[PDB]
């Protein structure tokens, strides 16, 4: 039917082609560009949007996302995706001002650069994911962190955190040592006595033999024993002394006449 | 006035359309390709590098950015970004061998990739940024960590340093056990003294009865008081047996005859 | 020698370019579109996959790369990298699904996005890595980290472990000074005696003056000793007197008659 360049400053190219708005390009068969500078490559590309572009065949920027862009065959800037853009064959952007990057790729959120996409004849799941490579370790607080990063950051506190629980545990061995000491330093202090040469008694400081206070206290008892025996006789011994004193002295005061 | 095709091997397509240099290529009313194997697709397009691609009405590649790639109405690669690549329109790379990735996206460092860009009416910040979904777990020291890798890795940690602190305190548990016990120990071992079947203080192994050396101590010094009042009792009355007994053989011995 | 346009839909533009298959769209000298749906833009430029778009002079898909995209000067999708996507001058994809972006880049595995790429004139290393910068924080398990992310939550686990280190700590104190107090109540009720107004032992409970046990045993033993003395003084004493009052007897006897 065409070509037809019906917009100002536009160009149609190929049969059927169509551009049909100011400064619109289309270059391929049934290409259309129906958007102020939009720009179609490729068969049956359409980009239809204003300031859309779209490369490949079969390529589509729908009329409302406005600065779209698809390059690949198939890539898509769908419905109200306003500044999408769509790069590799058959991605598809259906949120605004992000970006489908990769064949099959797609986007879930506004604002946001999606690498995973549909999965084809082997996968129950729905989305892909790929694996991203060759970052330099981000620097800003906006930057991709690298598997480098993480690991090295994660080590470095975790070693730290080893070598806290060190200085923690050694402090508190310290720290019983000497607080288990001081009550040894008072049992030591009053559960021993000195022994003499003769067997004397005497405070434990600086003394030859030393013995435990509970062995001085049964010795003792020992000796307390014997002497309370030995009072008992003796008492018994001077009761009878009194009484034969008592006894002569009657029988002295009868010699003399009582 | 064009279109003029006057390098070699070039074409030119459209009114005003200018191929200047060897291998290049420009289509659209007023696009450029002044660069050697440049090539500009759209109304107003120039690729002015060697090497250039400038793809989209009004994109743009500065003379100076040999290799630049724009891709996107207006995306643009500017001066001395050599290596540069745009992607998305609006889209502008100022730094060498960089990319802007996404519509209205810049870059801010050489050998980068940026995928913040250009807010526009409605926000007070300059840049917005964009969330990256879809990674793959990194495996690789320059490979993206994901955040399931990130809390994956901290949470393993986080909890391997719970169950060495759990390890530690119960060393330190076990530590002052041990260490009291032994001081303990020693204490029962000196402060406490077998009572027999007679009261007789006996070694406290092994003892039907127990008491502690404080209490035997006490009891004992009592048993001595006793002793010490008899004994001073006994004295006194030994020494009137003794001046009685003097006295009778005194009297005796008158007797006899003195 | 061209232009050729011999497939259906086919479109070619320049000389000696050739869009030979279905749907075909060949713009540039000496392009070729020799894939079903591919398209070619460029001096030079090979779209040879079925579904493959190459953009820029000399960018390049190969025949078996189903899909390939290929934007930049001398960008490349090669052999068997179905669906490869190569974006920036000089880029190379060699790996099916992947993504090549930037100039230069290159890809490594499959199902991956490369940022990474080729070193030129001046470094010892293979690949160069690109600084990926721009991001919002990623918020499902596969979407990216931050290096903001990556800092708060490697901080926030890192202060929660000081904060429990210093919990545990103190509970070792706590523990320690309880069971160190246990042994010292001990101690403390073991270990003291009351002394009274005349130096009467008594329960340390509620007393006045108080002294150790040891210090007790010694001065209970130095009062033995003196007693000790004493009874052995006063049974010499006692045997005396006896003796003694036999004699007086015998001689009241021997007064008397004997
Ligand atoms: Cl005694
Ligand atoms: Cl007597
Ligand atoms: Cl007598
Ligand atoms: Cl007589």
């Amino acid at each position: 039917s065409d070509a037809k360049a019906s917009g100002e400053f536009s160009v149609a190219v190929g049969n059927g082609a169509r551009a049909t708005e100011k400064a619109s390009t289309a270059v391929g068969s049934w290409a259309a560009a129906d958007g102020k500078q939009s720009t179609a490559l490729g068969v049956g590309t359409y980009a239809y949007a204003n300031a859309s572009t779209a490369l490949g065949s079969v390529a589509f920027v729908d009329n409302t996302a406005t600065y779209g862009t698809a390059a690949g065959n198939r890539a898509k800037v769908d419905k109200d995706a306003t500044e999408g853009t769509a790069l590799g064959a058959k991605a598809t952007v259906t949120n605004k001002n992000s970006v489908a990057l990769g064949a099959n790729s797609v986007t879930t959120r506004d604002n946001e650069v999606y690498i995973g996409y549909k999965t084809g004849t082997e996968s129950d799941k729905t989305y892909g994911t790929r694996v991203l490579g060759g970052l330099s370790d981000g620097t800003r607080n906006s930057d991709a962190a690298t598997v480098g990063q993480l690991n090295r950051k994660v080590g470095g506190v975790y070693d730290d955190v080893k070598a806290r629980i060190t200085v923690e545990s050694e402090k508190q061995k310290k720290y019983t040592d000497q607080k288990t000491s001081e009550v040894n330093e008072k049992v030591e202090a009053r559960t021993t006595v000195g022994v003499d040469s003769d067997g004397k008694l005497t405070r434990a400081e600086g003394a030859t033999k030393t013995i435990a206070v509970n062995d001085g206290l049964v010795a003792l008892s020992g000796r307390t024993d014997r002497i309370d025996y030995a009072v008992g006789a003796i008492d018994g011994r001077v009761t009878r002394n009194t009484q034969s004193i008592e006894k002569n002295s009657k029988a002295i005061a009868a010699n003399t006449r009582t």
